[PDB]
């Protein structure tokens, strides 16, 4: 795994847009989304979003981030964390976080991250955890078929 990182591009949109592979993915990832995902609701968040990143190994984006929140001295908020589907559990998400970590520190003047986590999604609390994420809070939200879900709002400290 030869992980490198740059900004999103445009041309990038339509590999991006095809990592959600279900509504509960699309919803975990992305939850104001309306399935099916595409490259406009894509384009959309980034306009309204900073610091959308990509993830790169053997030629193949395999990762995409931002912050929907930014509040420079205080916090950024991960968001937007998607993987390609053969590429899931090999590294990408915890490359890409700690890229985004530095970005947050680097340019935001950032000393902690916040990222939310739908309770349905084992595999990110997990990692959250192994990157030294803890628990903050919980929040009850809706899922697209109005039933009541926990979202678990979790932080770490930047230095
Ligand atoms: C890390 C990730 O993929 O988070 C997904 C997410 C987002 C996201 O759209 O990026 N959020 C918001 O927007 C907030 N409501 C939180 S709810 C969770």
């Amino acid at each position: 795994m030869q992980l490198s990182h740059r900004p999103a591009e445009t041309g990038d949109l339509e590999t991006v847009a095809g990592f959600p592979q279900d509504r509960d993915e699309l919803f975990y990832c992305y939850p104001k989304a309306i399935w099916p995902f595409s490259v406009a609701q894509l384009a959309a968040a980034i306009a309204e979003r900073r610091g959308s990143t990509v993830a790169v190994h053997d030629g193949q984006v395999l990762g995409f981030a931002n912050f929907y929140q930014w509040q420079h001295g205080d916090f950024c908020a991960l968001g937007n964390m998607m993987v390609a589907p053969a590429a899931r559990g090999l590294g990408v998400a915890r490359y890409l976080i700690g890229v985004m970590e530095n970005l947050a520190r680097e340019q935001y003047k950032a000393r902690l991250m916040k990222i939310s986590c739908f309770n349905a999604n084992a595999a990110g609390l997990l990692l959250y955890t192994q990157l030294g994420y803890q628990p903050r809070a919980i929040a009850e939200r809706h899922d697209p078929d109005g039933r009541r879900v926990a979202l678990i709002q979790m932080d770490k400290p930047l230095e």
